[PDB]
């Protein structure tokens, strides 16, 4: 399954950084065979020393599973000294910038957004994938189309982060599902829930639904976040338990239009 490669080059051109990490860099490269566009995670094997079996046992696993949601993992190639993963470049744009692009959006919207998360990280779960580091730069259209799908862009084999996360406690695939509140908490009125003294409000799970921004939202919706964004992990929704809430399986998300105060909010709290 694994290709060889005496040198990357002889495969790719690399052009622009996408993202960088602890030893793991993802550029955006050309095939040179066909001029196809992909993003290559490049790893230094001495970074895997001890546990290289481990992770190429699991990557050979994702390489046979498409999910809607998720990159797609397309060739894995080996170099004498390195690891790439070649992975669907995901061009359709970025999650705040859609919304501050479109005239029009509503609580259905943010609802079809969290519906489609919540299925990609329930499948990531069920392969024993905890994400860790959920949140909209990881989170990237498919197409500039009116009707693009969401993808979780990348994946590894504190705003964001569950309390007992920070408290160094014991942690589960449930800090995902944290997560995903805080996004959608984002998604519904343009601003984090926490902000400051902040380590201390994100332990103790302290956020409010405040005026005016959360007048117009619904009931459901704030339940919805209030399951997810709940500092007992034990008593925290699955993403199987979110999905069927009414808010993303049922008809209670609203459709008035909130875009006005959401762009508004999204431009003065973001860089
Ligand atoms: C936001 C910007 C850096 C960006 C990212 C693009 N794709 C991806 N980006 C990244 N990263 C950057 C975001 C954070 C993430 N952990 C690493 N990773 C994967 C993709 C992808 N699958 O296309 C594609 C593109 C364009 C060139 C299509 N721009």
């Amino acid at each position: 399954w694994k290709k060889q490669a005496e040198d990357i080059k002889k495969i790719f051109e690399f052009k622009e950084t996408l993202g960088t990490g602890a030893f793991s860099e993802v550029v955006l490269a050309e095939e040179k065979a066909t001029g196809k566009l992909f993003a290559v995670k490049c790893i230094p094997k001495k970074a895997l020393k001890g546990k290289e079996s481990s992770i190429e046992n699991e990557i050979a696993v994702l390489r046979k599973i498409k999910h809607e949601n998720i990159v797609a993992l397309e060739d894995i190639y080996e170099s004498p000294n390195h690891l790439y993963l070649v992975m669907q470049l995901v061009s359709g744009g970025e999650l705040f910038d859609r919304i501050v692009e479109k005239g029009f959006y509503t609580e259905k919207d943010a609802s079809t957004l969290i519906r489609q998360v919540l299925d990609a990280v329930y499948y990531l779960h069920r392969m024993g994938i905890v994400h860790r580091d959920l949140k909209p730069e990881n989170l990237l259209y498919y197409s500039q189309d009116e009707e693009s799908k969401i993808m979780i862009s990348d994946f590894g084999l504190p705003g964001y982060v569950a309390p007992e996360v920070l408290a160094q406690k014991p942690y589960s695939k449930a800090v995902d599902c944290w997560s995903i509140g805080v996004i959608a908490y984002i998604l519904l009125c343009g601003y984090p829930p926490f902000y400051d003294k902040l380590f201390e409000q994100i332990l103790k799970a302290e956020y409010e639904f405040d005026s005016p921004y959360w007048d117009d939202i619904s009931d459901s919706a704030k339940d919805f976040i209030r399951n997810l964004m709940e500092k007992d992990p034990n008593k925290r929704y699955t993403c199987e338990q979110a999905a069927r809430h009414p808010w993303i399986a049922g008809d209670t998300a609203l459709n008035k239009n909130i875009h006005e105060s959401v762009s508004a909010q999204i431009r003065k709290n973001f860089a």
